[PDB]
């Protein structure tokens, strides 16, 4: 089997990417964020907290005939950014751009974060990172990849996220016309839990490239690209004016200035980011200081190929026996 679904930017700024996710039956229809950093497939639902829903579209199990209540089970995650939410969890259908899983493990929230609520246009996550990161407890369930992959023509998943546009995520083939030049594959640790890799450096505009290797993780679920501040101190430095602002939180620059290119490794091959994709707007409304989209990793403990890195290329998450990332430029 395959499935193959188009992946929307959430805003004009490209901060997230949502994808239609089919659940239950009928089927109820969630706009889901896809987050290759954690693990869990968790909604907006009929039983999250009444004031912390805000627009989000919900899942009613009540209302699914193949609904099924996982007794005792309990979820709870906090992400990076400080967010989190939790629940109880169901078993039910779920299907992604026509690839359907039975007995998906679909955690439910009763309460969720600040961050979550203000968002309107994300209905929950689909986590595609390993399964050992889930938190569902006192049994840990497995991610919609993991329970699609035996079933898939190839036990792989590929994000060719969009520059202010839309994108796709396939499951089970590689679209040969959606990449240029060849996809260049390279070693995952899953020790974390995380799609973690090493990029063989990096180069700012025009500038020589810096061979130095960078452990990171491929993160569709984070905006940004996080990265040790050597590299970014580097990488400002090309932009005058920019600088990092405590207070903000993180790298600024004037909106006036015309970004350089970033350039990071995968083997041998490069993958160039261009400039424009690293701008992220206003840090208010009206202001002529803009937010950097590549930002310093060093509060964080690992460094992130967030969407601002993966959506300059295809990406290849090779979920076989011994898991492997490819990158192409498209
Ligand atoms: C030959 C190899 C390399 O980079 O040395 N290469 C080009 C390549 O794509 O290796 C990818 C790979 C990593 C780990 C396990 C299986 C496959």
């Amino acid at each position: 089997s395959t499935g193959s679904a188009t992946t929307t930017p959430i805003d004009s700024l490209d901060d997230a990417y949502i994808t239609p996710v089919q659940i239950g039956t009928p089927a109820q229809t969630l706009n889901l964020d896809f987050d290759t950093g954690s693990s869990d497939l968790w909604v907006f639902s009929s039983e999250t907290t009444a004031s912390e829903v805000d627009g989000q579209t919900i899942y009613t199990p009540s209302k699914s005939t193949t609904a099924k209540l996982l007794s005792g089970a309990t979820w709870s995650i906090s992400y990076g950014d400080g967010s989190s939410s939790s629940g109880d969890v169901y078993t039910d259908t779920v299907s992604v751009g026509g690839l359907t899983v039975t007995g998906q493990a679909v955690e439910s929230a009763k309460k969720v974060s600040s961050s979550f609520t203000e968002d309107s246009t994300i209905d929950g996550l689909l986590g595609l990172a390993f399964s050992t990161l889930n938190t569902v407890s006192p049994t840990q369930q497995k991610t919609f990849f993991d329970n699609a992959k035996a079933s898939l023509d190839s036990p792989v998943f590929t994000a060719d996220l969009g520059y202010h546009a839309p994108g796709t995520y396939n499951f089970g083939f590689i679209d040969t016309t959606a990449y240029t030049g060849s996809i260049t594959y390279t070693a995952v640790s899953t020790k974390q839990g995380f799609w973690e890799w090493t990029s063989t450096g990096y180069a700012v505009g025009s500038g020589t490239f810096k061979s130095t290797s960078i452990d990171g993780i491929a993160d569709t679920g984070t905006t940004l690209l996080y990265l040790p501040a050597t590299v970014v101190s580097a990488y400002w430095a090309q932009v005058s004016g920019a600088k990092s602002s405590s207070s903000v939180g993180g790298y600024v620059f004037p909106c006036s200035a015309t970004l350089p290119s970033f350039t990071f490794g995968v083997g041998s091959a490069r993958i160039v980011i261009p400039g424009d994709y690293i701008d992220f707007g206003p840090i208010s409304t009206g202001s002529s200081s803009c937010f950097g989209g590549i930002q310093s990793s060093a509060g964080i403990g690992i460094n992130i190929f967030g969407d601002v890195a993966l959506k300059a290329a295809f990406v290849v998450f090779n979920g076989a026996t011994t898991p492997t990332l490819g990158f192409a430029s498209k």
